[PDB]
């Protein structure tokens, strides 16, 4: 039942250097065929806002959700493939409008167009 | 940093869990070049030797044999991650513009873009 745009709690550790660690919310960015059948998902890390700045690859989460600060930011430059066993609990999902901004930052992040 | 989108680097992807791609293996840099110049991190796709050649929309075959790269190699656009640059070991090679177009296409399939 995992779908693109869902938000899950995931354990991202261990990490190294500037990679995003901890157990934190992540947004599922993989296509839904993959989410249905594959052992793995691709996700983008979400973090609380530290020093609000205008960064092309970041997307602000606006509405406060379950286990999600209102100040939260999706980091489209912190991306990874996780075994699904890493997903802990479904927190929420993002609106179609928000997922458009996510797609746009993802395309910036990955040098697509 | 001289690191550029389309470069292939040897990188240590371990530790990993479950079906995540582990080991020290070649990876292709897929992040935009502003990030590759200035950022502490890069985004990459894992490359592996071909096990049971199959027609998988998110895989891209490397055709020409390169340094420390088998000719049978496949780029896995469903195994993607952000690595601290300290993880990159040595530059193996770079991919042609034509090959990077196939990579972009599989990447868009993989991530549900269009």
């Amino acid at each position: 039942p995992i779908r693109r745009g869902d938000v899950y709690l995931a354990d991202l550790s261990p990490v190294q250097g500037s990679e995003q660690g901890g157990v934190r919310p992540v947004v599922i960015i993989q296509n839904d065929t993959g989410n249905k059948y594959s052992p793995t998902v691709i996700v983008a890390a979400i973090t609380g806002r530290i020093n609000k700045a205008k960064i092309p690859t970041h997307v602000e989460i606006e509405k406060k959700k379950y286990k999600l600060d209102k100040d939260s930011v999706i980091l489209l430059e912190q991306i990874r493939t996780l075994d699904k066993k890493r997903l802990k609990e479904k927190l929420t999902y993002l609106s179609d409008d928000k997922m458009k901004e996510v797609d746009n930052a993802l395309m910036i992040s990955l040098g697509l167009n």
